[PDB]
DNA sequence: CCGACAGCGCATCAGC
DNA sequence: GCTGATGCGC
DNA sequence: GTCGG
């Protein structure tokens, strides 16, 4: 909030990147930089200044100077007033509508809310789920929510197996007063890196949650990744609470510590953080973090007994979920 | 200058 | 059907 | 769009 004007036109800047040019590399770029500002602790008083932090550079400290002097930026304003641009963005907003298929849909007349719900048959089963809930899946989540959503997977889970652990990960673990969506973590002793013993160990959670109503709709499954919808039960009398995204994902047990740190972001500090790797001889993802020899080719897993463990493979002081909001 | 930019599950499609 | 590329979203 | 080498 401190420098919001700016970190707000990077974001936009971003978002018309990956959105309308699908230029990935300008959408990370510019991401990188709203980051780097968001945290910096002082309010930016020119483009010079916002230019000695990493990630900015002169190309977006011209646009700070510009937006410092009138308050806005002309690129931004024009790409505001472009029909084409503005109707692809909007189209972005719906759940499994990214830039390819917002731009084919704009290219045959479908452009607004009202195209699609009249042209539902031209949706998959995820973009279809995601404009039913379009305008709930535009609502935060309270954090007072997350923990009645918690204290239900938890005990459900518990009651399909007592060996599983849930554990609720993304802006909640950071202890955010808000998120945006549910993640779960879900381990279970017969699910390892060595075997997996026990099948369909994903399915009967997401069968058991809903069994109790809690999960509504399914936007994409696998044995190891659920993707879904779901709703706190309401009182009577009651308005019914939005309907929520939740993801669930199942990780080999052992391999809990590498899937926890992935699960608990933010994503600009795992990129951050797997890019340090990279430049310490180090590899990361969700399941181990292996080194890398002369030829670039990563090694074998690295033993992991903590979150700790990971940070000091990479000669980084350990930083607690909640500075790790990138 | 310029190569690299984090890493991967699931859905869908083309080509065979 | 399988394999590989692409889209999308974490 | 930015930056390390
Ligand atoms: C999108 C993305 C995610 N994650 C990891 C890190 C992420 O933290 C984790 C959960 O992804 P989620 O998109 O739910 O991110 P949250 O942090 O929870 C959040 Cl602040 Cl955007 P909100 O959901 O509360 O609105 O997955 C990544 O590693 N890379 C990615 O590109
Ligand atoms: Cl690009
Ligand atoms: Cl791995
Ligand atoms: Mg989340
Ligand atoms: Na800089
Ligand atoms: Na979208
Ligand atoms: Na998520």
């Amino acid at each position: 909030t401190l420098n919001g004007g700016i970190t707000d036109m990077l974001t936009e800047l971003a978002n018309f990147e990956k959105n309308v040019s699908q230029a990935i590399h300008k959408y990370n770029a510019y991401r990188k930089a709203a980051s780097v500002i968001a945290k910096y602790p002082h309010k930016i008083k020119s483009g010079a200044e916002a230019k000695k932090l990493p990630g900015v550079g002169t190309k977006i400290l011209e646009k700070i100077d510009e937006f410092l002097a009138t308050g806005k930026l002309r690129k931004l304003e024009k790409i505001r007033q472009d029909d084409t641009s503005s109707s692809i963005n909007f189209l972005t907003r719906v759940s499994g509508i990214g830039p390819s298929a917002a731009r084919k849909f704009v290219d045959e007349g479908i452009k607004t809310l009202e195209d699609l719900r009249k042209n539902e048959d031209k949706l998959n089963h995820h973009q279809r789920i995601g404009l039913k809930y379009f305008g709930d899946f535009e609502k935060r989540i309270p954090r007072e929510e997350m923990l009645q959503m918690q204290d239900i997977v938890l005990n459900e889970v518990k009651k399909v197996d007592s060996e599983y652990i849930a554990t609720v990960c993304g802006s909640f673990r950071r202890g955010a007063e808000s998120s945006g969506d549910m993640d779960v973590l879900l381990t279970h002793p017969s699910f390892t890196s060595e075997s997996t013993k026990q099948p369909k160990l994903l399915h009967q959670v997401v069968e058991q949650l809903q069994k109790v109503h809690f999960i509504t709709d399914t936007l994409s499954k696998g044995e190891t990744k659920f993707m879904g919808v779901c709703q706190l039960p309401s009182k009577n009398d009651e308005k019914e609470y939005p309907h929520r995204r939740i993801d669930i994902r199942l990780i080999p047990k052992d391999q809990y510590y590498c899937g926890v740190l992935y699960f608990t972001g933010s994503d600009i500090f795992n990129k951050n953080m797997r890019a340090h790797a990279l430049e310490k001889g180090f590899t990361i993802n969700e399941y181990t973090i292996r080194p890398l020899g002369v030829t670039g080719v990563a090694g074998e897993p690295l033993p992991v007994d903590s979150e700790k463990d990971i940070f000091d493979y990479i000669q980084w002081k350990y930083r607690e979920p909640k500075d790790r909001s990138e």
